[PDB]
Order: structure tokens, then sequence, then C-alpha cells
């Protein structure tokens, strides 16, 4: 079955309970909607009405929660799958979100990141951050952007060759590559993973489709 989320702060768990999708319209008042399976997490932006400038205006999304607490130095082993159908129209990008804490019990300043891996976009939407460099992960090229604007670090990839399909992508490259960089420290926790779109004007017709999360 299906049900359709047009709530500000709407979330669904699905797939067993394994995922949660949310509207998470965050950063505007402008009305959303998305359309959820509740099997498979899949998802259609069906009403986007967003028309913000710099700023996201929302991150409807599919989060996997990681169950149990794992310092970034225990993983052995994080991969990811799924598909995105894009749009020709609006400001908006294909974006996971993974995150990080010094401590999962309390917010800690400047112990906390955000890593992004943009694998599309359309419009003129650039990251949060300084481009830093260039590097080769995962069978592909990605430009490297950094921001350390308090708080939070955030770190963002950003495929030269837009894509709408990753299968068994290997997180843990980005992960030890950030960690090469000084951007993550290996004793904090990683806490979710997240896909989705972030949106700054429309995105009515987006769809998220067929996600995977392995966490070892």
């Amino acid at each position: 079955s299906t049900v359709e989320l047009c709530g500000q702060w709407d979330t669904r768990t699905v797939a067993g309970g394994r995922y949660t999708v949310s509207n998470n319209v965050w950063g505007a008042e402008t009305a959303q909607c998305i359309e959820v399976g509740l099997e498979t997490g899949n998802f259609t932006i069906t009403r986007a009405e967003h028309d913000n400038g710099n700023n996201v205006a929302a991150y409807p999304n599919i989060q996997f929660a990681i169950p149990q607490p794992r310092r970034v130095q225990e993983l052995s082993d994080v991969r990811t799958s799924w598909t995105l159908t894009p749009i020709t129209t609006g400001r908006w990008n294909a974006a996971y979100d993974i995150f990080f804490a010094a401590n999962p019990n309390h917010v800690t300043y400047s112990g906390d990141a955000e890593l992004m891996i943009w694998l599309n976009k359309n419009g003129d939407v650039m990251p949060i951050g300084s481009r830093v460099a260039t590097v080769e992960l995962a069978g592909a090229t990605w430009e490297v952007w950094y921001a350390d604007n308090g708080a939070m670090n955030v770190i963002s990839y950003v495929r030269t060759t837009p894509t709408t399909s990753v299968t068994e992508l290997d997180l843990k490259a980005f992960i030890d590559d950030a960690v090469a960089r000084g951007y993550i420290r290996p004793e904090w926790y990683l806490l979710s993973v997240q896909t989705g779109f972030e949106l700054f004007t429309g995105g009515a017709g987006l769809r998220s489709a067929d996600f995977s999360v392995t966490v070892q």
C-alpha cells in the first residue's frame, strides 16, 4: 500500500521497520507532498511549491538509523544502492547525507560532521563550502567541497559525471577519504545514512527507489 504525506514534518517507518521516510520541509513554509510505498520506501514528490534562493527549502529523504552505536574505526563495510528519477526542471540535487558525532549522547561543537554525496542536480545549485580537491573513488571522479562553518563540518563529494543509479556503492571509501583529509575523526560515531533530494525551487516528479544500506 501507499500513502501521501503533505505535512511539513510527516514521517513513516517503512520496509519492515528498517527505514524511515520523511517529508522534511525544514527550510521553508512552502507546500510539499510525497507519495510513499510502505513496503519498499520508494517515494515520488507529487507536490513541491518551493521557491528558495541559495538555501535549501526541503530535503525529503529515506533514512537508515544505525541500530547500535558504531565508531568509524569499527566499521568494515558500508554499502548502498539507490535509483533516482530526475526531472528537467527546478533547482534541486540528489544527494546522500551521512551524519557523524563524537558523542551520541550530546551535541559536540566542532565534533559533529555531515558527509554528502551528490549524484545529480539541475539548475545552478552548488555545495556549501570551498572546492578543495578532486579524487578518484568508487569507480568515479568527485569534486571535494569543504565547509568549516562552526559547530559542524560539511564535506561534499560531487560526481563530475551525473548518474541516476548506484549499486553496492562503497560508502566506506568516502569515509576513509574524509578521515585521510582530517575532516572526520576515527573515534566519531556513524549515526545515520540518508538519501533524497535537496529542494531549492520546485521538485515535483522526482522519484526515489530501490534504496538499500548495509553497515557491517
